[PDB]
């Protein structure tokens, strides 16, 4: 039953019992409306009670009436009292490291099944049912106000869909989609999405580079973790250093911190193992491999 | 040199074959409709179980010199490396775990290397929240299309840097390689100190123009 | 809702109540947080009462705010308030008959599946819902302080990798597997099963040896039946017993004690038919046949 | 939970509400037994309440403890206070007809479907849930006491199943089985249903003699249709009758009385057209077609 249905009911229920308390009994219409409430919620203190036999008659209809439409109506008013965010539009192995990785922030999770709600509760994130290709369940998680949207699909058709109805509702919001064939990729960078991560092609060419001696998968399954001794970071060239227009031949900035440079990338654009005479800039984004100590010193040397 | 055993059909052995163009490789499956797909990318179709001893006694795992496991599920991958290890007890495999956990389970059972690709492709989105100039240099370092090369270099023996440190051996202004790492046997050192002194036998893995790799070969020989 | 949640909402609403009968009506703070209980309870027995209008408007809006929370919040509290155990991982016809025989135990029933949950809880055991492939859903099941865990799965591989994963957690229990094929059982054992049990090979034998005539068949399966007069029965070795250091032609079990002595068990080995040269031990399990008091003959026979 | 056990709790919340007010209030054990069960079942009269504090924190504690408690219990309570018949295995078409033929008498109908339960009591039958091929759920239909069971299920597999469950519940019902192919006739026939009803092999014959002119088809749909004025009845010959002995040739049935004698059965064998010399016993069934007048002149004619 409707809730405004209800909220009539127990209204002509309160009226009912108000009224004919106050001509029956002759108590004051305040009085009259504290015994109705305090006579259908059964509480009954007593201080009010009817005195004649046709308050005892209207008493006993007023419970028979009353007290249902009451409960029924507590039962209803329950339900309804009872920097920013990241989106991820469907449910995959990929998506649950990417929410291992995000503990900290504020995680929607968009997805078709309803029965993956308690390992997405458990993980940390809220879940938003819905089908990521439908543009008002793609609204409803909030895809306006984010900073990036995940896609992660069963396939890349929809894959490529889901990135279309973000890009109807959102031009500027970033969106990181997973390629599943490597055909797709151009496909789906047309589409919309800011970088497409290809991983059957990275655990191809690894699998591939891995026969002789496997060296390069163990510095690519080394560096992604954030538990050696050594990580990949991206420090920023700030507005206003001493590195403006010095070269990296005359930086030398793994002699003076131990940090090393293996790349230097502006825009969307990244150069790797850049030529010597390459001409710094301000807001160039060094990435650059090193301990969290040459990381510190790393950002002491390039300060303002 | 030898042959190279696919075990199992999906993308990253499809990847994998297609970056093993020149060499022998046969493809163990139990899928029959993939031998046109198997046999244009110029591979050996084999028909069988991958789990079973007898079929994987027919695609030639004995003579090998590389076995890549990448099956439907983790337990089939398990149980394909442990009938494996059942038969050549020193051939080298590769797997692919579908999970994080199975990993060690995967290098218990038998497997020289594991390569997860859910978990890579994980933390390259987690990092590519602000901006992808990781997941670009990891993308764009393995494709053998690219200016810069990904190499493994070794050591000869009677070379001129036995002992010689690595902040003496000056490799960067020298050659222009940027050295990432110095591996040796099982494990990988990244980004080494400069204390560390070289031996004959390392392997030197680095960034670099071709020009420059042969400038490094060169430099480094007996 | 979360209990807690409900908690902390029930609490809300006995602040709300105690501070406003207190200020209102001016009762003492005790007195106050009573009346509360008794109202929001529907219990009322008007001892207390408003008896101020601000009072009576307070206390409608308390009934209205409070019953149905204090309601929930019971019902949630009625939920908290109302040898060692045997795991099975799976469920198949083998696991049924399984927990068909072994009724008294404590059963948990380790399955993907929901909809097995009815007719796990009729054969009498708690269903467990989980993958028993995975560590985490295996530590849930109480597999540390088992004293066996039944493994059979869909496939010979799921068997391999579920006891892979009890012995990474527990290097003690006992494991009881079940294989589908017969190049499997090596790799059971390897893999650390204690018993390797192939019911596809005992079917395969049992149906090529009655061809001619099936006594075998009928032989197995009425003396694994537990509804027949003879019963295959265990009997152990007591430490001190009258048959230390004697052979099995001296002993002489059969005359004396009405039993058939089919085979001697030591450690994980077994000899069948053992010859008249063997010596007995302490703590060697005897395996044999025969009527229960035949049984208790020979228990008698083998005391200290 | 078991309502035994609900017993045992609110018993428990008895002794603790009565002992508690008895201690701390003074009242007699009486009175605190009637205040403790006017308290939980949240009567709360008022003629007794607690006067101290300790009283007054005991009296919520009461309030909190037993109230969910003897709400569960006195619903748990609610539940104990408050010639043979047809069954039918299977749901489809023809059993819909033999359903709407079978009005007037009391029809079971065990099918696995749930979704057919409203046609089914519809139709004036009673629907029992189950699997027809299982032995439980065939007892559970009162096969037992049946005077016929008729057998429609989707294959001739579970057919032969089912009657032969059947045969093993009860080795003197009667079974109408239904045969989906025509090969299968006398295996439905060595499982043990009485009467086998092909249904397609009737309408490929019917198809075939139908393409001249259609009249056996018109003869058989209007025969066996209790609409037209000839209907199809079985008048047995009675104990003691005026035609013991008596062939056919000497009797004239169809010149006394205007029925068409089509056929003469005894036991289960029928003989259609049977020829002048056929003596006439007394048990034959005579299979005949005429008016209702006729059949009581033809009964009549036959009597004792």
């Amino acid at each position: 039953v409707p809730a405004t249905r209800i909220l009539l009911l127990v209204l002509a229920v309160i009226i009912y019992g108000t009224a004919g308390f106050h001509f029956i009994e002759g108590e004051s219409w305040t009085v009259s409306l504290y015994w109705t409430f305090v006579t259908i919620a059964t509480v009954g203190y007593g201080d009010y009670s009817p005195s004649t036999p046709l308050g005892m008659y209207f008493t006993v209809t007023l419970i028979v009436l009353g007290i249902g439409t009451f409960a029924v109506a507590v039962e209803r008013l329950l339900e309804f009292l009872i920097s920013r965010h990241v989106v991820i539009c469907g449910w995959s192995e990929s998506t649950l490291e990417c929410l291992r990785e995000l503990r900290g922030s504020e995680v929607f999770v968009l997805a078709e099944d309803e029965n993956v709600r308690k390992k997405v509760l458990r993980s940390g994130a809220n879940f938003v049912h819905g089908d990521p290709t439908r543009v008002s369940d793609l609204e409803k998680a909030n895809v306006r106000g984010a900073r990036a949207v995940i896609v992660d699909l069963e396939s890349d058709s929809e894959t490529i869909h889901c990135i279309l109805g973000i890009r109807k509702i959102d031009e500027s919001v970033r969106i990181i989609a997973e390629a599943e064939r490597y055909e797709n990729i151009e496909q789906l960078r047309m589409a919309g999405a800011d970088q497409v991560i290809s991983p059957f092609v990275i655990s191809g060419r690894l699998m591939s580079r891995s026969i002789d001696d496997g060296y390069e998968a163990m510095f690519v399954q080394d560096v992604l973790a954030e538990e050696s001794t050594r990580r990949m970071v991206e420090v920023p060239i700030p507005e206003g250093s001493k590195l403006e227009g010095v070269s990296v031949l005359d930086a030398d900035i793994h002699d003076v911190t131990g940090v090393i440079i293996i790349g230097v990338g502006r825009g969307d654009e990244l150069i790797i193992d850049p030529p010597r005479d390459y001409s710094f800039r301000a807001g160039d984004i060094i990435l650059g491999i090193g301990k969290p100590e040459e990381i510190e010193r790393l950002k002491n040397y390039i300060s303002a």
